[PDB]
C-alpha cells in the first residue's frame, strides 16, 4: 500500500460511520501526471482509536480490493498511518451509497435501472469469483454510484463495489447477528465458514435492497428474532416490484453448495 503523509490530507465533512470507523470527505494534495499539482477529492476511512486492535483486518479489507484491478471495484489511493491514525485513502464516488440513492429517488427508478445495476454488480462478483477472491460484505451501502442514468443520451447508471471493511471473521457475534440477513446462516453458525458462497447469499440480499427502494430487510426484527429467522429457514418476502424475487431466493439458498455461480446469475439477469 502506498503511504500518504498526514500533511497532504485535509479532513472535511463527515459522511457517516462504518463498523469501528468514522468516514469523512477530504482532499489529497499530490503530484500527478506530468508533474502537475492536484488537490484531489478523496474518501477517508478512519479506524477508531479505541479499536486500533482491528488495524490489520481493517487494512486487509482494502488490500483485498487492491489485489486486482477492475472497472467495477473502488480504487484505493493508499493509507495514512502517521501518528496514532489508521486511515484508508479511497476514491471519492460522486453520488454516494446505493441504499441512500434508492431511498431518495424511489419514484424515479424503474425495473430497467435496477436490472442494469444488478448486472453490473453481478459482473464485479463474477470477476471476483473467477479470481477466487472473497468480498465478505456485499450490501447496498457498499455499492457506490459513479454516474446517474441519463435517458436523454441513453447512458446507463454506473456503479462500483466498495471494500468490505473489517472482516466478519473477527467481528463480535452481536454485530454479526445484527447483520442478518446479509451474513449467511453458515457464517452465523461459524464465521470461519466465510467462503465464495457467502457473497452469493449476500448478493441476493443486496438485490432485495435494490428492489425495495432502499429498505432494510428484517429491520423490524431484533437480533434474537433474526437468529430465529435463520433457525426456522425463512426467506425474505418478495419486493413489491418482484421481478427479481426468484433470483433473490435462489441466491439466498440455505445450502451454500447449491447457490448458483455468478455466470449463471448473469445469464438469468440477461434473460429478463
Ligand atoms: N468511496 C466512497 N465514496 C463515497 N462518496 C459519497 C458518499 C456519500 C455521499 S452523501 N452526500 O452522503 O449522499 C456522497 C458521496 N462514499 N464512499 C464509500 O466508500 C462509503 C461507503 F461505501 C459506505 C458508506 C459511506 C461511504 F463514504
Amino acid at each position: 500500500f502506498h503511504k500518504i503523509r498526514n500533511e497532504d490530507l485535509i479532513f472535511n465533512e463527515s459522511l457517516g460511520q462504518g463498523t469501528f470507523t468514522k468516514i469523512f470527505k477530504g482532499v489529497r494534495r499530490e503530484v500527478g501526471d506530468y508533474g502537475q499539482l492536484h488537490e484531489t477529492e478523496v474518501l477517508l476511512k478512519v479506524l477508531d482509536k479505541a479499536h486500533r486492535n482491528y488495524s490489520e483486518s481493517f487494512f486487509e479489507a482494502a488490500s483485498m480490493m487492491s489485489k486486482l484491478s477492475h472497472k467495477h471495484l473502488v480504487l484505493n489511493y493508499g493509507v495514512c498511518v502517521c501518528g496514532d491514525e489508521n486511515i484508508l485513502v479511497q476514491e471519492f464516488v460522486k453520488f454516494g451509497s446505493l441504499d441512500t440513492y434508492l431511498k431518495k429517488n424511489k419514484n424515479c427508478i424503474n425495473i430497467l435501472w435496477k436490472l442494469e445495476v444488478a448486472k453490473q454488480l453481478a459482473a464485479a462478483m463474477h470477476f471476483l469469483e473467477e479470481n477466487t477472491l472473497i468480498h465478505g460484505n456485499v450490501c447496498a451501502k457498499n455499492i457506490l454510484l459513479i454516474r446517474e442514468e441519463d435517458r436523454k443520451t441513453g447512458n446507463p447508471p454506473f456503479i462500483k463495489l466498495s471494500d468490505p471493511g473489517i472482516s466478519i471473521t473477527v467481528l463480535p457475534k452481536d454485530i454479526l447477528q445484527e447483520r442478518i440477513p446479509w451474513v449467511p446462516p453458515e457464517c452465523i453458525e461459524n464465521p470461519k465458514n466465510l467462503n465464495l458462497a457467502t457473497d452469493k447469499w449476500s448478493f441476493g440480499t443486496t438485490l432485495w435492497e435494490i428492489c425495495s427502494g432502499g429498505d432494510k430487510p428484517l429491520s423490524a426484527l431484533d437480533s434474537q428474532r433474526k437468529l430465529q429467522f435463520y433457525e426456522d429457514r425463512h426467506q425474505l418476502p418478495a419486493p413489491k416490484a418482484a421481478e427479481l424475487a426468484n433470483l433473490i431466493n435462489n441466491c439466498m439458498d440455505y445450502e451454500p453448495d447449491h447457490r448458483p455461480s455468478f455466470r449463471a446469475i448473469i445469464r438469468d439477469l440477461n434473460s429478463l
